[PDB]
């Protein structure tokens, strides 16, 4: 049937599988995996069933206004809408200044979209109030990498999976969250059965079903566990002194310079027999974890939300790196510290392009006077135009919306009224009578649209062109396969017309399409350690993604960052084979972080840990996966997971209707009793819009990354 195959990227997870979308007569009819991308032709079922979502008629295809708060959404023209948008933002600014205005974006936006909004607000309007949902996700992985290595992003690649002989998979349901990457790990263990897999997770998930050891520790005690692993490694003389002596520095519990002995002495508080009681695991689990890690030829750590969605999130990341730094399981094939990114483009679009409140493009920081000036030069701005202090991070943002400090917001390609924590607070805030909320949303069933005053019809996925950078440093292009339905426009063009109508200088948004913003972004990255100037449209069009740094058109891309002769940011004549160039002395850092717990720990009143999690069939709020009937049959509705032992003595049977209750709300859900949750933990999924679980969660944040702790709060269960 297809007359034509069009190269692109899977719309869903940060595995970043390349696709070929097959079209006939301007209509998509088939999809398959791109044989030349890292995924080597393969897709998971969500991926293979993207054509029904592309072809869905349940779309926002014309602009919409709500004339009054609580009113009905009515058709409006593009010009009226665009004029309503420009004048509201413009004059909010005229009245209250730049900071009364905000951008809430997404790691699902095209890099070019995020790049342009980041420039309108930070260079156009003079506010740093630009954030987005990677704050809710990767913020802790950004703090971990920066503090340990001085730069963001992994130093290795997905190819490293094919060469690890040990996998330490922690706070990660890879099976369900990163399905085609879970298959590469499983394929590795199968080509080489001597490969060891440690899954460190309070829940017993399908990821543990390929594991040699499933460590089901008490929620919040993984920092103690990983300090204990370090103790075992140094105790049994399994460290790499040649490496940590030449390439590592040590910072004690009070954050002061230290040394190996200082490290040894701090770790003495983390003896296996002590920590086993704390973690609630058998003591031999620490020794065997530690041993598999240090003793193996090449060890890869992989982690996701169980580590990051924590108030001790950045410290938890530093602890995985402490493990690689102490053993030298880094900077060589198969051995690496590898944070899993969840979204298709948290990495390229918003992390790398600094579309967060405290950051500037391509490794730059807003408090750094020199960076500001060097962005002002590159964007052709007045001096002092970029504000010196960071805008609102996401929790602070929506607190300000409620206070009325932020009066205008664009919410783009995210669903904050379903996915922000402590939703009774958030809903309150989003219903401020004097807020003007603009939503750019493809799907009319997004629960956020209920708060929207203006709704814009956006071109969806491969209805336009753009770049996604996935978790591997690979930036891949999606070309346009089909026309947008109705009056849907690409968000890049929408953002330029808005900017212009709002008096933004025409030089600032001098883009006719995404290719032009790409060429400008290529320049903003040139000479930095993200340098991807060689990644021209022409070769993104032909290659199946390039991996950065990629500094010239004859550069292949970079696999091993910080390795001499591999990474172009390491000078060929550098005295040393590694160079952790994000730190002033080229050494990476071990941090001796105090192990603590959740912001809301269980107690007599609320004796249970409660967690939230991914299920395989659904993507977040289900506005997309919910349109594929195949993906409903297994998981149509929300449920609560309960431990067998816990349920056996609370008198709860399987499929009993139970009430889950925290300090913030109470919710009725069908119970699902099994060994999946360790004794003392319950778990809810967050896809069902009729069961808004983030009503139950606290929104306490990590004080460095400002990532919320969606992963732990205290709860109790009673039969309904
Ligand atoms: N099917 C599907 N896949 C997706 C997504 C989706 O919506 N659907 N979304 C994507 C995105 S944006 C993301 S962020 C990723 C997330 O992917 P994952 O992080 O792998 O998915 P979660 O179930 O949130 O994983 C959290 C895991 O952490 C565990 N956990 C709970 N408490 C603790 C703790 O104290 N310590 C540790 N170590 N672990 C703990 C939970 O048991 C759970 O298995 O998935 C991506 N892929
Ligand atoms: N309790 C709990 N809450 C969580 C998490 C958790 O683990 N537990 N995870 C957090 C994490 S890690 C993440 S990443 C967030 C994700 O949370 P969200 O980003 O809020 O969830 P999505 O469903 O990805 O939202 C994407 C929205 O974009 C719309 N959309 C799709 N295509 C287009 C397009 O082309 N243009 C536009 N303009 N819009 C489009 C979709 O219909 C959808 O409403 O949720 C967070 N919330
Ligand atoms: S693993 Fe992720 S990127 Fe790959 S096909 Fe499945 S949902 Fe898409
Ligand atoms: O798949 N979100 O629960
Ligand atoms: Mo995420």
């Amino acid at each position: 049937r297809p007359e034509k195959w069009v190269k692109g990227v899977c719309r869903y997870c940060g595995t970043g599988c390349g696709v070929l979308v097959g079209v006939k007569d301007g209509k998509a009819v088939a999809i398959q995996g791109d044989p030349n991308n890292h995924n080597a032709g393969l897709l998971c079922l969500k991926g293979s069933l993207l054509i029904p979502v592309l072809n869905s008629k349940e779309r926002v295809t014309q602009p919409l206004v709500r004339r009054h708060k609580g009113g009905k959404l009515e058709p409006v023209s593009w010009d009226e809408a665009l004029d309503l948008m420009a004048s509201r933002f413009r004059s909010s600014i005229d009245m209250y200044g730049p900071n009364s205005v905000a951008w809430y974006g997404s790691g699902q936006c095209l890099t070019e979209e995020s790049y342009v909004a980041n420039k309108i607000f930070k260079g156009g309007f003079g506010t740093n109030n630009v954030d987005g949902n990677p704050r809710l996700c990767m913020a802790s992985a950004v703090g971990g990498y920066v503090t340990s290595f001085g730069k963001d992003e992994p130093m290795g690649t997905y190819a490293d999976i094919d060469q690890a002989t040990c996998f330490f998979i922690i706070g990660s349901n890879t099976s369900e969250a990163h399905p085609v990457l879970f298959r590469r790990i499983a394929r590795r263990k199968q080509v080489e059965p001597g490969v060891k897999i440690i899954v460190a997770d309070p829940r017993r998930t399908n990821t543990s079903r390929i594991a040699d050891m499933h460590v089901a520790f008490r929620p919040g005690t993984d920092l103690a566990f990983m300090h204990s692993m370090a103790w075992v490694i140094i105790n049994e003389e399994l460290d790499n002194p040649r490496f940590w002596q030449r390439y590592v520095n040590f910072m004690d519990a009070e954050g002061k310079p230290s040394d190996f002995e200082g490290y040894k002495a701090f770790l003495e508080n983390y003896r296996p027999e002590k920590v086993a009681e704390i973690c609630r695991v058998p003591v031999e689990q620490i020794y065997g974890a530690a041993r598999a890690f240090a003793e193996s030829a090449a060890t890869m750590s992989l982690w996701c939300m169980g580590i990051n969605q924590r108030v001790q999130g950045v410290f938890a990341n530093n602890l995985i790196h402490n493990l690689h730094l102490i053993t030298g399981q880094i900077c060589r094939p198969g051995a690496t510290s590898f944070s899993l990114t969840g979204q298709p483009n948290a990495c390229g679009g918003v992390r790398d392009g600094g579309a967060l409140s405290h950051l500037l493009p391509a490794g730059r920081a807003i408090p750094n006077a020199k960076h500001r000036a060097e962005m002002e030069k590159l964007w052709g701005l007045p001096e002092g135009r970029i504000a010196p202090e960071p805008g609102y991070h996401t929790v602070a943002l929506f607190e300000a919306l409620g206070r009325g400090d932020v009066k205008c917001m664009i919410i783009c390609e995210t669903n904050p009224a379903h996915t922000l924590p402590n939703l009774n607070k958030v809903h309150k805030a989003m219903s401020h009578p004097e807020s003007f909320i603009v939503c750019i949303e493809a799907f009319p069933d997004a629960v956020t649209l209920e708060y929207a005053d203006l709704v814009l019809p956006p071109a969806f996925w491969c209805e336009r062109d753009g770049v996604y950078g996935c978790g591997e440093r690979r930036y891949s292009l999606t070309e346009k396969a089909v026309d947008p339905p109705g009056q849907c426009r690409p968000t890049v063009n929408t953002l330029v017309e808005f900017a212009r109508r709002a008096g933004v200088d025409p030089q600032l948004v001098n883009f006719r399409n995404a290719e032009d913003v790409w060429n400008e972004w290529r320049m903003v990255s040139k000479g930095t350690t993200y340098d991807f100037w060689g990644m021209t449209r022409e070769r993104l069009r032909k290659e199946s993604g390039l991996i950065w740094p990629c500094p010239s058109e004859d550069h292949p891309g970079t696999s091993l960052r910080y390795v001499r002769g591999q990474d172009p940011c390491v000078p060929a004549d550098h005295p040393d084979r590694f160079f952790f160039y994000g730190k002033p002395d080229g050494r990476a850092v071990i941090w001796m972080r105090p192990a603590k717990g959740a912001a809301e720990e269980p107690d007599a009143e609320y004796p249970l840990y409660l967690t939230s999690m991914r299920v395989i069939d659904h993507w977040h709020t289900a506005t997309m996966t919910g349109k594929v009937p195949e993906l409903q049959k297994a998981n149509p509705i929300a449920f609560v997971e309960i431990n067998e032992e816990d349920a056996a003595r609370t008198g709860i049977k399987h499929g009993d209707s139970v009430i889950v209750e925290t300090r913030r709300d109470a919710m009725e859900l069908p119970a699902r009793v099994s060994d999946v949750c360790r004794p003392g933990l319950i778990a809810v999924p967050f896809f069902d819009p009729k069961k808004l679980v983030n009503k139950l969660f606290l929104d306490a944040t990590d004080p460095v990354s400002r990532e919320p702790e969606y992963k732990i709060c205290a709860a109790r269960v009673r039969k309904a």
